[PDB]
C-alpha cells in the first residue's frame, strides 16, 4: 500500500537525520511512526536525563565565550528598533521584508546599526582597535524555504581602528569556523547596503557575509576609521553541524525541541 | 552659582552608585562633568580589558546553569507569536500593553503561553514531573518610570505533575535568589489573567510574580495536572544587584553599557 502526502509528511516530521528508514518500502504507516514514535522519545528522554541545553542557547554561549577570550566586548542591543534606521541603512523603499511596529518602530532585520552606533560610541573612550560582537534574534519577511526563517538568531562581529584588513577579517572567520569544526570557502558577492561583501559558503548554503570597510554608508553613521565585520546565522551553522534538511529543525519553536519534534 | 535642569541630567547620567559626589556643592559643572568622565572612562576601560561580558548575558547565563543543574529543560520559544494568544490568556479587550506587529502578530509580553504549550507537549513524552524554563525578550508599553521597560527580560520557570506545591515554589523560590545573594519576601497579590498570585518582593520592588495551579485558564491551554511557575525581571534583579536608580541602566540599550554611560 502506498503512502499519502499527509502520512509522509507526519513520517518526515519525525526522522532525523542519524536514522536510515526506507518511508516507501511497504511497510505500513503504522509501524513506521510507531518506530519512529519509539526512537523520538528516546532522544528526548535522554536529553532530558542528561543534557538539558538548548541548541540555539548553547550555540550562543559557545560563540560568546570565543569572542570574549579573543578581546571582543559583548554587546545587547534593542532588538525592537527605529524605523528610521532602515532607510538610513540603504535599505530603498529587502525593504519590503521588514516587520513594522505601531508606526514608527520595527523588529531589527540585522545587528549592523545597532553595532556601528557602538563602534563611534566606544571608541571615544577605548583604546584602539575597537572590538564587538553581538549575538541575538533577528526578523525578516521571507517566503518559505529550506534555508531561511523570519525570527532567526545572527551573529556579528566587527573590529574598528587597526587591524581592519580582508587577512586579518579572514583570519578570524578561519578560526571561528575551525573552533566549530565546519569547512568552508571563501565567494566574493555583493548587496545593496554594503557593497562588495566576502560570503562564507558551506557549499551552496551561504553561512556568512563579510565586509572590509570603509564604505560609503560610513558617515551617515558617524564611522571614520577602518573596519571589518561579518554577520552569521546560528541557525544554519546548527543546519551544517547536525545535518538537519530544513532550517526549522534549528528555529526558535513549539514545534522542535534540539530538533526532535515535540509532536509525539 | 546653580546648576541647570539640563546640567543635573547629564550629572547623573554620569554618576554611578558606588560615587560619593555632592553635584549641588558649588563646584562648578565644567569640573563635574571631568571628573565623572574620567571615572567612567576608567570604568569601561577595566571592562574591556579584564572581562568584556555584558550584565544581561552573563545573568541570563549564570540563572541557566542553575536551572540546568536543578533539572530544568532550557527552553528558547518564538518572541513573535500570534496575536491570538492575548485573549486566549483571558487578557480581556494590559490589552493595552500588547505591541502588535502586522495584523495578527504581536511581541509576546510574558513566557507563559508558551511554556505552557510546551508543558502540554513534553508531558506526552516525558517523566513526571516536567520541569522547564526559558529566560528571554518580553515587550509591554509601559509608562515612563523608574521599574519598567518597554523591551525586558523575563525569566519563567515552571513544573506540572508531581511537586507542584506551594511549599517547593517558595523552595526553589528562596534557593533561586539565595544563589544570588538578594534578600525578599513573598506578599499575596492578584492579577487578571492568573489570580492570587505569590509576589517575590525585594523592598517595594516587585521582583516576581509566582502561581500554584491549577486555575481556570488550564483548559483553554489543554494543561491538566498540577503546576506551578515563577516569572522574574532580570532588569530588576539587575538594579538590585547593583544598586541602579533606573532600570535603564539594565537595559538593553545603546546608552549604558553594564550600567555605564556610552555617552563620554
Ligand atoms: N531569513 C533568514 N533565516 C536564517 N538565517 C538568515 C536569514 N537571513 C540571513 N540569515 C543569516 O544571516 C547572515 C547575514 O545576513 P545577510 O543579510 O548576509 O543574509 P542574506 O545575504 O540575505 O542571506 P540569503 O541570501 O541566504 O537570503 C546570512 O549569511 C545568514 O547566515
Ligand atoms: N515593563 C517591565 N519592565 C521590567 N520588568 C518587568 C516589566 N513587567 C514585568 N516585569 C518583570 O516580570 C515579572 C513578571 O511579570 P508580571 O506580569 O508579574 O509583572 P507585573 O505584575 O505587571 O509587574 P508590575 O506590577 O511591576 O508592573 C515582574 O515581577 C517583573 O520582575
Ligand atoms: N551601516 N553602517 N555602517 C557600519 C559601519 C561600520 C561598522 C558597522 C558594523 O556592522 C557590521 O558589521 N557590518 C558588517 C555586517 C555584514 C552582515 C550584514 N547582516 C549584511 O546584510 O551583509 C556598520
Ligand atoms: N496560560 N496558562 N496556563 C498555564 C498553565 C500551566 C503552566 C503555565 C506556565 O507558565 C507559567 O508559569 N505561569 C506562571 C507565570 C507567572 C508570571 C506571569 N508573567 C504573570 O503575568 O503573573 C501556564
Ligand atoms: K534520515
Ligand atoms: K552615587
Ligand atoms: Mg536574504
Ligand atoms: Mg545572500
Ligand atoms: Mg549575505
Ligand atoms: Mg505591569
Ligand atoms: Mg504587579
Ligand atoms: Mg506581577
Amino acid at each position: 500500500p502506498a503512502l499519502t502526502k499527509s502520512q509522509t509528511d507526519r513520517l518526515e516530521v519525525l526522522l532525523n537525520p542519524k536514522d536510515e528508514i526506507s518511508l516507501n518500502s511497504g511497510k505500513p504507516f503504522r509501524e513506521l511512526e510507531s518506530e519512529l514514535l519509539s526512537r523520538r522519545k528516546k532522544d528526548l528522554q535522554q536529553i532530558y536525563a542528561e543534557e538539558r541545553e538548548n541548541y540555539l542557547g548553547k550555540l550562543e554561549r559557545e560563540i560568546t565565550r570565543f569572542f570574549v577570550d579573543r578581546g571582543f566586548l559583548e554587546i545587547k542591543s534593542p532588538i525592537l528598533i527605529p524605523l528610521e534606521y532602515i532607510e538610513r541603512m540603504g535599505i530603498d523603499n529587502l525593504s519590503k521584508q521588514i516587520f513594522r511596529v505601531d508606526k514608527n518602530f520595527c523588529l531589527r532585520p540585522m545587528l549592523a546599526p545597532n553595532l556601528a552606533n557602538y563602534l563611534r560610541k566606544l571608541d571615544r573612550a577605548l583604546p584602539d582597535p575597537i572590538k564587538i560582537f553581538e549575538i541575538g534574534p533577528c526578523y525578516r519577511k521571507e517566503s518559505d524555504g529550506k534555508e531561511h526563517l523570519e525570527e532567526f538568531t545572527m551573529l556579528n562581529f566587527c573590529q574598528m581602528g587597526s587591524g581592519c584588513t580582508r587577512e586579518n577579517l579572514e583570519s578570524i572567520i578561519t578560526d571561528f569556523l575551525n573552533h566549530l569544526g565546519i569547512d568552508f570557502k571563501i565567494v566574493g558577492d555583493s548587496c545593496m547596503v554594503f557593497g562588495d561583501t566576502l560570503d562564507v559558503m558551506h557549499g551552496d548554503l551561504e553561512l556568512s557575509s563579510a565586509v572590509v570597510g570603509p564604505i560609503p554608508l560610513d558617515r551617515e553613521w558617524g564611522i571614520d576609521k577602518p573596519w571589518i565585520g561579518a554577520g552569521f546565522g546560528l541557525e544554519r551553522l546548527l543546519k551544517v553541524k547536525h545535518d538537519f534538511k530544513n532550517i526549522k529543525r534549528a528555529a526558535r519553536s513549539g514545534s522542535y525541541y534540539n530538533g526532535i519534534s515535540t509532536n509525539l
